[PDB]
């Protein structure tokens, strides 16, 4: 029952999947149309993918076709990845937690 | 879809840690301002986006806080992870529609 945190994490996740889409598409383009990939690279320097909506809106001024392609790719990733995440993250934290704990307590002894 | 899932899972891990620290600091600033102010200074010196290093770093300075972060992040992790796929997937669809409509309008305008 921490909504503020759920909200901010969801929003973060949204932008991250957006970035994750741009990553895939960038690789694709680095093969197919290099000149366009160079553009995408430097575009992403001028605009933080962290504000994905501001990023996408900004892109509309330059390459509408890509925006659309991003919107699609991002949603597919979302479908493919989202459901596996809770189990995945929870046990990662658990394992990480254990290792830090056992490590920190060993330092006290040693 | 596997590589993405792992990278996302790591980020989310890293992120929830941050989010924990944040929540802890909010309380610390209400309670032990000296500690909170130190926490601030520390965060600047060590990048939270690197939790595992960020934590090991802090193990050399405030073991008691490290252990608290670990407990706190896991509480959030359990309270939040579950409602995440519905929220994000829905949130994307919604942003997706707006963006499409906006864009397709601009095209003819």
């Amino acid at each position: 029952e921490f909504k503020k945190v759920a909200k901010e994490t969801a929003i973060t996740l949204q932008s991250y999947l957006t970035y994750q889409a741009v990553r895939l598409i960038s690789q694709a383009l680095s093969e197919t149309n290099p000149g366009q990939a160079i553009w995408l690279g430097e575009f992403s320097k001028r605009h933080p993918i962290q504000e994905s909506d501001l990023y996408l809106e900004a892109m509309m001024l330059e390459n509408k076709e890509l925006v659309l392609r991003i919107l699609t790719v991002r949603e597919n990733l979302a479908e493919g990845v989202l459901e596996f995440l809770p189990e995945m993250v929870l046990s990662q934290i658990k394992q990480s937690n254990g290792n830090h704990r056992r490590s920190l307590l060993e330092r006290l002894t040693q």
